[PDB]
């Protein structure tokens, strides 16, 4: 905030000695000084702009409405009315509810009013900075000596060795004296919510609709963590989303719990779609109860609101008819809901406070909203025994957090608040749907193939667009309606490869090109199946990169259709294995890859295997518990049947745990065992394309091994 | 030349103010201007440089001594001397000897001076320059438009083009504009020996003392072939040394000749020593004649001197008793032989005009010379016929040469005429006779091992150190005294693994990992065998470049010591194949490939190879006949006993010519068979030391192939 910015020169020089004189006296107070032409340029620069943080304007010649209008544009924007022929009476209310500061011209006055100027500035400042923030920068701006740990106290070792000295000019001294620890009294502590942190979290639940809200300064892996090792005491019974992460998997083996797993849907590209509408009710709750030895009625749930490609669920219909007492949604891909009515009735803080449960919520802050990493929180709606939960809490997290995580965490939720953040919730949210169109419009503009996008044949509203049973562009079959809503910014580019009904088509490419293409040119995939993208349209996208990433996109398929060689154009992917990559052209690569993809069939058998689940001889605790003990032995892939899984194989192509640490590959699940030995076969024969399973150790030989316990 | 270096201010007015109005008059010139100090700034400023193209200084403070040292540095740099007190009379004939132009010290008469001051800059640039290279600069200065060959038109087609201004813009203009042809009449031409071409070859017969001096445009391979196709006519026999380059072979099977080869000495590192005494004289000649088939006598030889490792030949003895018409010397690494009597009787131009037979030299002058590469000359020394001669001459350059290789070639000769070209080549001999001296210094003075370098174990003296039979430095056994004088410059550095009387030792380093190891660190050696290097002291090697050297020796030694990986030292040698580079340290590496040469015994190999010459079935020309009709077939390389060579066997180590196109590997000459197979065997282990044998083609499985003539 040092740009201020003065409309145009009248001519007259009554009113335009005093403003020269309040240019020097704010070039000498450390103002930049712009000077927009006119009015459409100053609205111009207020919106390409965020550092502007005053407006001096004459009184006649522009009119009030040139208050209004910034004022839809940011609401607490300071700005300086000059006032010479309209007297105090040609002023009404809308004008007095802005902010707006009167001045007049005066020769010789230029310093009080830059000193008010200042002043005004310095309260806007204070004004739209959250309290935490606010002094955390207080406290950097009046920067004292400190004898306590961290020990580079305000960065001052890293200024006294080379590599140190490098490590200083890189992050700058900003960012070294904002880390401190809990000695310093004056900010309070995390970990018992007092002072400025406690002003942190009530303004973190008033932003995001929470009864409580806490902020995990690990991630939203260590908030699961938090979530299911309060509401589920050892012993008890969980309802968790096979959609699950990791983290998940990890919470169910540190404590004594057991599952029922969810049973969600997807179509042929690998695509986690949704849990049916069954799933939820009395009935098939109570039924896979008895089914499940040691196992009572569920005190918890967990649900991936959204799943990793957006689709959000009916949350509402949850909230009604799951009948368990805490229902918790593992919101880390959709931290943004509350700052667009798009998203009505769409994540666990939808609503009002539902009787009977309490809700949870732990949106991951870093991934879609603009936060530093391992940033995450945790929002509760209902009652919650505030000490037991506290500690709970106190229990996951470490004790000297990282102040810069913290106040990163504080200040996403402030760039929400007023008119800028819904400016910016909107302005992602249609960047992404005309991005949309026009991926629409360019595969009916070219020739031959292009990129489809997985998304509704006619979309041109700004709404979650419903996965309607009586359509076929999802690919769910027989999917339930109204429980399913695309979000718009999760674009998934598909290739080439895939026919509309399921089946495969014979000229293809396998997004691990279009991926490794992008990644050359300098734009990076957040990760790929076997034949889609997917692109996080956030609010930190603007169409600079939007253009950027669609002319990849073009770029690609020029360079795709006179098939150049692979060493000029994927040096990246040349220097994988020279001798092998010299004399081969891309399209035959895409069409060897794809034919490997064709012959062994992938996505049927990614399908069955993924549709049959694996037998739970033991929960994932008690799997847990016998590795520790060293009951665990490498058997080859092949000879996994019957025996039970000790740690947790997670395959790449899709991206959710198959077989959980505890379960067994009976007779019945026989196509996990094929797509497993099918996914190794495929993985062995071209280089940079190698296979990635998570639990499966790969040898020498080239046969995998997974680690199962012992009889 | 535009550096013009004025002496002291003395302090008074009257000679300090003519010297301020001539300094603005000088710079208004376009003559840069130095001050050095004092007399000892002059000697050096004039040492370390030499764009400077004048001194003025003035005759009182500074006698005429400096005069006489800035002859004796160079003897045509004109100086300035300023006369005030000392009169006429004060002059003695050693200083109208020199280049001093003597002035007065008057207010307003600078421009008079300055003119006088450009005047004699133009003459001295004029005085210097060759004329050849004189009118080049000069049709370049007075740029003419062209409609003639080349197609560029001095450089203007480049400027009309992207990538052609990327080029105009790497070279510049100068280099474009000194492109032209023989249609520009003013310049001569090359092929007819007219105008400035014909004065340039004059010039070149008095600078190396020659009788008639060509300028080949195509290199010495190209001049070994204008020799060998004037003076030995087709049914003819030659001396060819063994010693010889791919060129001399080329020739022999462009022409229909017949050889006797000579039969050069070599020690276990793989140096190419030379012939003895005893293949010099009548006798062992007319044997060698009388046992090879369709053989008269000879009528030309061809002696490599010196050889590739800087071993020069008494060269009285071979022009004494070698009895042939015509005696040629090969020495394309000795061309600066006329410059320093070091070099006296070590040369086919040493001595005078000898009698009853004609002694050619081939000097490529781009080697050790500063000139442009494809650059040669042929230096004649006695009586041949002018027609024939230049028509076989005219048979094998181009017709449109490149005038830029005619004015470096020429150029270069210039640099070492007077006093600066005595200077560089002195300097390039006594640098390369101190950084020998330190080299065995340092190995007396590091713990553990060091590099040798393989020179007599006393060099104090500025002379090519005659290997002598009492002294086994070298390694040739029962050698021949005063037969080899080793070049200074040329210097061989050794690597560990070889004891002094010729076996292996246990620990060694091969010097491809040295070569590779300064590759990286941006010093390029010329050549490596087995456990040498070689390092050309030209005249362009300063001490910054010996320093350089001799420091990233040490660096080697201190990484090498450390045992540093692979993947940390030698990235452009992991790259090769990162998968077997990666878990790798270089003392394994350097150790490996010592044991693979240690088992299988590479230096017996390699001496018992090239002491067994293969069967002459018939002439290199028949050869390449029955090569031309498609009478050649690929057998493999280990059934190739009893089989006529098509193409040449030229093995890296050691660099010498094996098998001969049209030599059959007889059941007496198994061994060299046993030497082909090892080195394909050691070869396909180590990545990145590939086999380099010129003439066996590479096949997938692992099996050299050799073409050799149908039966």
């Amino acid at each position: 905030m040092n740009v201020i910015a003065i409309l145009n020169h009248m001519g007259v020089y009554f009113k335009e000695e005093p403003i020269r004189e309040l240019h020097r006296a704010l070039e000498r107070l450390n103002f930049q000084i712009v000077y927009p032409n006119d009015r459409d340029d100053l609205l111009k620069l207020i919106e390409n702009n965020a550092r502007l943080c005053g407006v001096i304007f004459d009184w006649d010649k522009y009119n009030l409405e040139l208050c209004e209008e910034i004022s839809k544009m940011n609401e607490n924007l300071p700005l300086y009315a000059f006032a010479n022929t309209y007297s105090t009476l040609d002023v009404s209310l809308n004008d007095l509810r802005l902010q707006i500061s009167f001045f007049e011209y005066a020769l010789g006055a230029a310093e009080d009013i830059a000193n008010k100027i200042k002043q005004t500035t310095d309260e806007y400042i204070n004004t739209i900075l959250p309290p935490l923030t606010k002094a955390l920068f207080k406290y950097v701006r009046e920067g004292k000596y400190t004898f306590c740990t961290p020990g580079h106290m305000g960065g001052t070792a890293f200024q006294k060795s080379p590599v140190g000295s490098l490590f200083y000019d890189f992050f700058g001294p900003n960012t070294m004296k904002s880390d401190i620890s809990i000695s310093v009294s004056e900010l309070g502590s995390l970990l018992d919510h007092s002072g400025p942190h406690k002003e942190a979290e009530q303004y973190i639940a008033r932003v995001f609709n929470a009864d409580r809200s806490y902020m995990v300064t690990n991630g939203t892996s260590t908030a699961n963590k938090i979530v299911g090792m309060y509401s589920a005491p050892a012993g008890s019974t969980i309802l968790i989303d096979r959609n699950c992460h990791k983290s998940l998997t990890h919470l169910m083996m540190m404590s004594d719990v057991t599952p029922i797993y969810f049973r969600p849907t997807r179509n042929a590209y690998g695509i986690l779609g949704g849990i049916p509408q069954s799933e939820f009710q009395h009935a098939t709750i109570a039924k896979r109860v008895k089914e499940t030895p040691n196992a009572t009625w569920p005190v918890h749930a967990v649900i991936t609101n959204s799943t990793y490609d957006g689709l959000l669920y009916n949350t509402d219909f949850i909230k009604k008819t799951l009948d368990v007492k805490s229902i918790h949604f593992d919101s880390a891909w959709v931290p943004y809901t509350n700052f667009s009515p798009i998203y009505e009735g769409k994540c666990g803080m939808s609503g009002g406070r539902v009787e009977g449960k309490v809700i949870y919520e732990t949106q991951s802050t870093h991934k879609l909203l603009a936060a530093f990493s391992q940033a995450s929180m945790i929002h509760v709606k209902g009652d919650v025994n505030e000490e037991t939960f506290n500690e709970a809490y106190m229990m996951h997290t470490t004790t000297s957090p990282h102040y810069g995580i913290v106040a990163s965490t504080e200040t996403a939720a402030a760039m929400m608040k007023g008119n800028a953040g819904k400016r910016l919730i909107n302005g992602s949210i249609e960047r992404a749907i005309k991005f949309r169109k026009e991926i629409k419009r360019l595969r009916t503009e070219s020739d031959g193939w292009f990129f489809d996008v997985w998304q509704p044949d006619h979309i041109d509203t700004t709404e979650c667009w419903p996965l309607r049973s009586d359509s076929t562009w999802h690919g769910f079959k027989n999917i339930d309606n109204e429980h399913m809503y695309l979000d718009p910014i999760k674009v998934t580019l598909l290739t080439p490869g895939m026919e509309k009904d399921g089946t495969m088509s014979d000229f293809g490419i396998p997004a691990s090109i279009v991926a490794k293409y992008l990644d050359e040119h300098g734009i990076v995939v957040e990760k790929t199946g076997p034949y889609n993208l997917l692109f996080l349209f956030s609010i930190g996208i603007d169409k600079t990169k939007a253009l950027s990433l669609l002319r990849a996109l073009t770029d690609f398929k020029r360079a795709f259709d006179l098939n150049l060689r692979v060493k000029n154009m994927l040096p990246s992917l040349y220097r994988e294995d020279p001798e092998f990559y010299e004399n081969m052209r891309i399209q035959e690569l895409a069409q060897n890859i794809h034919k490997l993809i064709v012959h062994h069939n992938l996505p049927d058998l990614m399908y069955r295997a993924f549709e049959v689940l694996p037998t739970m001889v033991m929960t994932p605790y008690a799997a847990f518990q016998k590795e520790l003990h060293g009951m665990t032995e490498e058997v080859y892939l092949d000879e996994m049947v019957g025996r039970i899984n000790a740690n947790m194989i997670l395959p790449y192509p899709p991206g959710v745990p198959l077989v959980m640490p505890g379960e067994m590959i009976t007779e019945e699940s026989r196509p996990v065992l094929e797509f497993l030995q099918m996914l190794c076969e495929i993985g062995a024969h071209y280089p940079g394309f190698e296979t990635d399973i998570h639990g499966a150790y790969r040898q020498a030989d080239g046969r995998y091994t997974v680690k199962v316990l012992k009889e």
